[PDB]
């Protein structure tokens, strides 16, 4: 039968967990459902788990370097099985600590698959038992989307970022279809180990969505880092020899005739093509609740659906897809329903972001043309620089560093910072935090710089 | 005879060589004498040298981690002469770089020793040959300060970082006396690299004028890295025996008896005990120019001697010793008079700094200390955390990350941030440009973070 309480928070990801803790941390008596790994996607099959597999990746890189540092070099050989064991015990200790803490703020976990009724007043049941409370959550993330026979016939032969952890060898050749980071990322980690990598983008270039520079300078590095970039391509069929898989993918370069070739042999083929939402299976539509095309949750600038009472936060929503997100809108969220601060929202504006490619991208802010398109112009100015680390001062192999500032108007305001670099994952943080609170350039050129370091590189811009 | 110009600066160093290039940018007639490699000391025998070494070390540590990331590991042996030669060749490309900007910009290098003369109007004389002008600028920086026999009977017989990086071989036993920065990363290099290590220090930690969070930590990770910290303890002398040295050293730990050892088949000795300013032979006595008792050049807020028309910058005033407040303060100058903006001059407040040791330590601001005697401990609240960076959850090997917030007043303006840990050498720009446009934790806390980093942890800082 329906038990209360003052907050039920579906799912118990990154935007669910951290809503439930501030809140009752606030003095609510929450309890989240969950039908599987507390964590959710970063943790179990994201953020966690991709950073350790990243971490290795640039272990390798600098395996290059190590002769010309005076060392002697290592015969190579990477073995996944030992590294993948430990970054499995890592996510367990993790997946233990969040129990912990839910349990110790005194936070119920109902286990299980939550899905709303059909009774007057919001009410979802788990396992037959029923539970409601004046305001309920949907924090049920997403997942990954797969192209269906019905299309891409053999599609279903490859796998997703969820299968990469499963992996349990080096797969010999890998195939990596989408542009966007997660692809990007899959890339690098895959090649950087020892794989054969094809990165199949419909495009030209990576992570367009990205000031031009960053995906003009990734899809470089890319290809430098031995990574071959099927351009203007994508997969017609998929068919499993005895070898491995056959791709067969159609590249047609506009301004060319259509072509298309097989790629046999391949260990892997990862779909990194994109996320579709965890919403289906709640019964949306036994409240009426408003979702778009695509199944997101529609939700306004406080996290509130169209039903009082309920919100929804995260990946679900399908907006600014990170986990730091989901526990800022979480955390506002539990703030203003428990504190009464009406105006407790998160901000989407200048919202950082590091992409774990090598190197590593960061960037907060408007690109170059989002501000172009806001301010004219006549209005936009910005100021960049390519230079090589003093790293590779003493190496044969390279990288580069570009780093780009959009300013606006006449103060020039820092509306948008974009680098690609070593050290751009540890350096944005901060300047994330300084483009907040609306410096302009003068802030940052009078700023004593930091030498030698990449970072002063950003306050000595001219 | 005196060829005169708008400007004569004294050091081709690092506050030299900014004041003349923006000096000469604002439409001036500039020369640049200097005796010896334009750069001065941070690129021939600091700033870069040390970077390179660093790195070098670094892949040291991290040679420790590869078969934990699944790699075989490595037989060992670094060389250093290769290493080092290479070091050496990226310094001479960079002193080409250093005369070719000057010349593009039409500065002139007066090349030879520069000496004020007994002339009524300020005068300098290099070669016989005199020079004068409406503004000198003194940026003859300082030199490592070595004990005399006077004190320390032998004490001639040990190096400093000059020789340091004159070194062809990786000493077999090294001993470094000093406990500020220049010691510690010696102490660091020198360790990681291979040799043994002693640390000799006069109290019972390093960088003590860092916060106590910092100089504890960085005493413990030192001592943790191989490094042998000798506490309460000096050099009575040091004798030239036939394996190396004999470092006879009087150790006093407060509320014991004094206790003399002998450390025998020392490799090496630097002295890493301070800086003392080049100027004696400039003949600041023949214009009766300000100097304290340990030679530094007085100046006010302005870099203003108390000779009209005569000005210091850098190392030769004894403030703030860095490369970066050198430039700050020599371009400050260079458009205070060529510009006339009256209130052109640096702020001392608020300078970062990083400290290549290992992991590096950042810090800009007040010392909790600091703050709370310029603000009472009912107005001073400090922040901290303490973890471990993700990148050793599959290693043996571990460091630690330290980060401590200082905040003042009710608002909680963050006056000083202060960590050590991995990735900490990049992280720090950006605060430092927030903590100089006077954030607030709040304005710390409203910043969306960044996750897998060390960074986020400021963001979030509890
Ligand atoms: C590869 C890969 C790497 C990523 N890397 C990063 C990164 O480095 N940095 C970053 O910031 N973001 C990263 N992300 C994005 C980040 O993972 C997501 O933004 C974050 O997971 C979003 O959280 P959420 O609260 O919306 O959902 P989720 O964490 O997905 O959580 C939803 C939870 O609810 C459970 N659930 C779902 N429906 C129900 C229901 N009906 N009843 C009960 N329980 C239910 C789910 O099992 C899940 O555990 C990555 C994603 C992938 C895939
Ligand atoms: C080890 C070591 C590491 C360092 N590392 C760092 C670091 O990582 N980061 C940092 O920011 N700072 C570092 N420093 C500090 C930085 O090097 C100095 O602050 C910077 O060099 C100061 O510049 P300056 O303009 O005062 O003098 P300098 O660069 O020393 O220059 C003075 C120049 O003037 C010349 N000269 C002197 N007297 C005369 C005269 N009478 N006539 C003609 N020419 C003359 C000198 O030859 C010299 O080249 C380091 C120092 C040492 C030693």
């Amino acid at each position: 039968a329906v038990a209360s309480y003052d907050y039920l928070v579906i799912g118990g990801g990154s935007g669910g967990l951290e809503s439930a803790w501030r809140a009752a941390e606030l003095g609510a008596r929450a309890a989240v459902v969950e039908s599987h790994k507390l964590g959710g996607t970063c943790v179990n099959v994201g953020c966690v788990p991709k950073k350790v597999m990243w971490n290795t990746a640039v272990h390798s890189e600098f395996m290059h370097d190590h002769a010309d540092y005076g060392f002697p070099s290592c015969e190579g050989k990477f073995n996944w099985r030992v590294i993948k064991e430990k970054r499995d015990a890592y996510v367990s200790r993790l997946n233990a600590i969040y129990q912990n803490n839910l349990t110790k703020s005194h936070i119920e976990i109902i286990r299980g698959h939550a899905a709303f009724t059909s009774d007057p007043k919001p009410t979802i049941e788990v396992s037959g038992k029923k539970y409601t409370a004046p305001h309920i959550l949907i924090a049920t993330g997403g997942m990954p989307s797969t192209p269906h026979e019905s299309q891409i016939p053999g599609a279903s032969l490859g796998i997703t970022s969820d299968g990469f952890f499963q992996l349990e060898e080096l797969p010999g050749r890998s195939v990596i279809v989408g542009a966007g980071y997660i692809a990007v990322e899959m890339a690098g980690i895959l090649s950087a180990l020892g794989s054969k990598t094809s990165l199949m983008i419909r495009h030209d270039k990576v992570l367009r969505s990205f000031d031009s520079m960053i995906s003009t300078n990734c899809t470089e590095e890319l290809e430098n880092a031995g990574v071959e970039v099927l351009k203007f391509s994508q997969v017609k069929e998929v068919k499993k020899t005895l070898s491995g898989l056959e791709v067969s993918m159609v590249t047609a370069v506009p301004g060319r005739l259509p072509v298309m070739t097989m790629i046999p042999d391949v260990d892997c083929l990862l779909w990194a093509i994109g996320r579709v939402p965890n919403t289906k299976d709640l019964s949306l539509n036994k409240l009426g609740i408003q979702t778009d095309d695509k199944g997101h949750i529609i939700v306004d600038e406080f996290q509130n659906t169209n039903v009082k009472g309920i919100y929804a936060v995260g990946d679900v929503c399908g907006k600014a897809l990170l986990t730091p997100v989901a526990i800022a809108a979480g955390r506002k969220l539990a703030h203003r329903l428990f504190e009464y601060k009406e105006d407790s929202k998160l901000d989407y504006n200048n919202i950082p972001t590091v992409v774990f490619s090598h190197p590593p991208i960061g960037t907060v802010g408007l690109t170059e043309d989002e501000a172009i398109h806001k301010y004219g112009i006549e209005n936009v100015k910005t100021y960049s620089t390519s230079f090589t680390p003093m790293y590779h001062a003493v190496t044969k192999r390279k990288t580069k560093c570009v780093m780009k500032m959009v300013c606006a108007n006449k103060e020039e305001k820092v509306v948008g910072i974009h680098m690609q670099g070593l050290g751009c994952d540890e350096m944005l943080q901060g300047f994330a935090v300084a483009v907040k609170m609306g410096a302009t350039k003068a802030d940052f050129d009078n700023t004593v710089a930091i030498h030698p370091t990449s970072s002063e590189e950003l306050v000595t811009l001219r």
